[PDB]
């Protein structure tokens, strides 16, 4: 309608979500001594929809055909990412972890490329000591490739941060801590996934 | 489902609605003489749901009968209003419009009694000095009344302030300012309406 | 403050790191769980009673708190006032869920004890609690700076206390029971309004009606 | 700041008091006008350009704002980094709207000014603005303590004009145009964000994105 109104019901209506806040999940790791955390990179602590939506009217301006394309992969692995915005949350996070003398790991479904540059982009705009920085994981369901859970199993990663539903499942299904970090509005990949849909901890404010 | 989840473009969306707080009101007003303003009573000024619960399941437990039950009237109308909660909201605009010099008038649909005394109610709960007070207009379309938008015409009421869509229109009716207050969440009276359907103004907060 | 404050979608999206829960979600992370006795603070938790504290402070003491500490006072609220208290749609749905539960219900209020109450009665009314389900309400006190709810949920063996107060959250703490927030509608006469989620508690949402 | 802050019913309907509208609340308060110039500011308001600025940010002056008056940041700007600009959808309502009512349609920007620059282009193509719609991107500038989009929006008559930042707002309102707010993102890399609604103007709903 033109004018659709609103009511109290609806101003002050809550989702029935876990939310946490980054000092609330420090808090609850309080004395356990040093252990390895991952993060997925698209949405949680890179903002890279800058990088994917030149792919997309580069590589197929009407289709998602670009995310099969080599020569893309190829661009947004090696350098397109120097466009990519940090998120805060994820500087909150890898400071705190990195306090904790933590082991840094990235998990990604992006596809794999001859080189990449990936790695140090994160390694620089985060911070990360040479001692807590790991090479970005590859992971995925091409031939000779671990799946997500594989990689999350392989290197013992007790707590897997990630906006997208499987980052949750893929901690999940290993016996992890999956965490949510919300999706900006802005991100070219769509629909925005159901934060909290499976009763997983949610960071509050981890659009940015 | 058991984890709806939710997103950020749903957790900052806002219906497109004219906002306005009591000093943006009194700010409007600048300058512009004593003038006739006119409350809506139920769920505008005061949150009588207290008496009108009394009143359903004293009345007609299974149905909305008691509304018209002239003995309930009789209850609600001569003393059952010392339950009635004052809006915060309408001790703001009351005082604002007494500091102007208006004279405050209250137009309302309940059913007329052979005595009320809700307008003392009003008067002591508000602190509405002699000379800005006006008896309780019982408006409507029984026999011998006239409507709320008459009572506003012949009142010369240029604003009228309402938590249902009747006191809008009434208002607009006659070409007088119609400014929307929320009806409270625990309001009886449900559903609640659609506060902004008509692009009118509408109170921040005014659901207390 | 500023006649035109503005704000910004970082302000907009803000949200407070709450343990929000839903009635389904409680039921559900309580399946299969045999029958045990549960609570309720009464006051903004079940029934919107401020209709007749709001009378009773105008009737006894407009310029104070005096009347929560007159007898003649409670003599009323315990016996009548509450036909003007308005049931919230949170606790029809808990109480509800607990009664197929086949759990014992209790009613632990800081109201202070009257000779006669119909509180009672007027609750098992309202949420069609049947005869095996309800108790009579227990009435505890005020008593600063003691908690008077926490020996009663003890003595029942309340496993769950549901409460729009911090004390209601605390004595559900002290005794190890799950605490559970309700929020106090904002149109109560109870001011301020507690700080739900400030001790970590599950918060239920849309609880203020 | 606490561990577990809470909140409560009045903090979570408050609202601020800002003049909302929709873009169809927009076109229908001009239903009936003829043809007019209308203008846009182009960063956070049609384009998230933060991508470029933050890449420049950190290759010409990381520690400060000086790559902002580097000629040699703008010719990248304004050449080819707004290929990894994300239109908005709200620019693109916008936009779409003003062609249907034939308006003119203008953009003008703090920018500054370089030897050539692909932004108009960029625009045009992104949004599908026809070319008798589509006008030449104007590059006005900062200069403190001058707003120097002003003069521009008097010069080219333009009748309405949306932007992000406050100055877009007092611009409109220095020759009596309509301002009309777009929410920045709160991902931009342009911090703070302004206070939207803080001139009592319109402000467009859900236009972060
Ligand atoms: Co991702
Ligand atoms: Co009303
Ligand atoms: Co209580
Ligand atoms: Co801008
Ligand atoms: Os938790
Ligand atoms: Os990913
Ligand atoms: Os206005
Ligand atoms: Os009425
Ligand atoms: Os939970
Ligand atoms: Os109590
Ligand atoms: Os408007
Ligand atoms: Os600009």
């Amino acid at each position: 309608p033109l004018n659709p109104g609103t009511n109290v019901a609806r101003l002050a209506e809550q989702a029935p979500i876990h939310w946490v806040s980054v000092a609330q999940i420090e808090n609850s790791l309080a004395g356990r001594p040093p252990m390895a955390v991952g993060f997925d990179i698209d949405d949680t602590v890179l903002f890279s929809s800058p990088g994917f939506w030149r792919g997309k009217k580069t590589f197929s301006p009407e289709s998602e055909d670009y995310l099969k394309n080599p020569v893309f992969w190829e661009k947004m692995n090696n350098g397109w990412d120097e466009f990519s915005i940090p998120k805060e949350v994820a500087r909150q996070l890898i400071d705190m972890h990195v306090r904790r003398g933590d082991a840094i790991f990235f998990v990604t479904g992006r596809s794999p490329t001859k080189t990449e540059t990936v790695s140090k982009t994160l390694a620089d705009n985060f911070h990360i000591p040479a001692t807590n920085m790991n090479p970005v994981i590859f992971a995925g369901d091409k031939p000779g490739q671990n799946t997500k859970s594989q990689w999350l199993q392989d290197k013992n990663i007790r707590i897997f941060y990630g906006d997208s539903d499987n980052d949750i499942t893929a901690a999940r299904d290993v016996g992890a801590r999956g965490i949510r970090i919300l999706r900006a509005s802005n991100s070219t990949y769509k629909p925005l996934p159901q934060a909290g849909a499976f009763g997983e901890e949610v960071i509050v404010n981890s659009e940015y």
